[PDB]
């Protein structure tokens, strides 16, 4: 795949192979470029193939994969091709999910601009204010804050972002937290 992927020269030589390539993640050739960090293949390959939504076997999307291997060249032009920046998987996370688990924080800032919604949620009922809490991500806190994020929202255990940054020993987090109360 490497190989045919690694311009727009030998993308156009292996048209065929690559419009119907698959691989053992269900994954078509956009999201192994997404992978691989080829920055080059991407709009050669979105224009010829699109499939911008399509998933592999975890239910990630090109965008996805892009997001977990922290390629933001390859996000900004996902995102301007077209890709939908709230995307889920199949456990219900999205691109801002995975950006705040692995602290990826100028993926985070980046997504958001582009319009990652605030208040979404994945299977568990965990909102972006919340998983942000629990993984200690400060800085994303205060930018949900900023951004409206519903402080009152609970999850599966039955409590709020700040009661779950109080249980997993989040200092900063709760700092944030009660700066935004007082003010």
């Amino acid at each position: 795949i490497v190989e045919k992927i690694k311009d727009e020269k030998s993308i156009n030589q292996n048209l065929d192979f690559l419009r119907n390539y698959r691989d053992s993640y269900n994954r078509t050739p956009l999201m192994v470029a997404c992978m691989l960090g080829m920055e080059n293949a991407i709009d050669k390959l979105v224009e010829n193939f699109d499939k911008l939504e399509d998933k592999d076997i975890e239910g990630s999307t090109a965008l996805i994969w892009a997001v977990k291997n922290n390629r933001l060249g390859i996000a900004e032009k996902l995102l301007s091709k077209g890709s939908n920046v709230n995307t889920k998987d199949f456990s219900g996370k999205t691109p801002l999910m995975w950006s705040i688990i692995f602290g990826y924080s100028e993926m985070s800032y980046f997504l958001l601009e582009h319009g990652a919604n605030v208040n979404d949620r994945n299977l568990e009922g965990e909102t972006p204010l919340i998983v942000a809490s629990k993984y200690g991500r400060s800085e994303i806190v205060k930018k949900l804050l900023e951004l409206g994020a519903d402080i009152s929202a609970r999850d599966l255990t039955g409590l709020t972002a700040e009661a779950s940054a109080r249980i997993f020993g989040r200092q900063e987090v709760i700092k944030i937290f009660t700066e935004v109360r007082r003010a």
